[PDB]
């Protein structure tokens, strides 16, 4: 019983896009762009979609770079985020009420102000390594447990 979400990483040769969510889940944090694929929506495209609602970015291209799927323990459905990147995009990226924009240069990269899987598979998105990941939380702070392998095929 899993859910599709998506997720994007707009990541250029010195510098990778997040946000800063302003509300719901995972507001106060730093991450990449996305959310719920829709009813006849392909995932790519409803990752297109998403970075386009939340940073005004015009994607062509997506690269699938992983698979993450997450638990949170006494919640029933699970997350299955499909993440991609990019390097190409059109547009400047747009503030909005539910969302904050901002480059980061690869070596500030905010990891105590993110959720805290990124310090797991970042280190592989960086270094062009695809993934299949799992990660079991406690509330939003905590990893209980996880696993983490790189791949060939996403």
């Amino acid at each position: 019983a899993s859910r599709l979400y998506t997720l994007v990483l707009v990541l250029q040769p010195q510098r990778v896009l997040l946000g800063m969510k302003k509300r719901g889940f995972g507001a106060g944090r730093w991450a990449g762009f996305g959310g719920k694929v829709q009813e006849g929506e392909t995932i790519e495209d409803g990752a297109r979609r998403e970075l386009q609602e939340e940073s005004g970015l015009t994607v062509d291209a997506l690269h699938k770079v992983g698979q993450i799927v997450f638990e949170f323990v006494g919640e029933p459905e699970l997350m299955d985020v499909h993440v991609f990147c990019t390097d190409s995009i059109q547009g400047t990226p747009v503030e909005s009420d539910e969302m904050r924009p901002c480059w980061f240069q690869l070596d500030q990269i905010p990891f105590k102000d993110m959720w805290p899987d990124d310090s797991y598979w970042f280190p592989l998105l960086l270094q062009k390594k695809k993934f299949h990941g799992y990660f079991k939380f406690q509330g939003q702070d905590t990893i209980l447990d996880y696993t983490l392998r790189e791949v060939d095929t996403v």
